[PDB]
């Protein structure tokens, strides 16, 4: 899962920038 605003949306893939790049929150 991601966490937004302390509010922890489901398991999924967020796009971030360099070099960071496109993570997957497998929680």
């Amino acid at each position: 899962g991601f966490c937004w605003q302390h509010t922890c949306l489901p398991s999924g893939c967020a796009d971030f920038p360099w070099p960071v790049g496109h993570q997957c929150f497998p929680d």
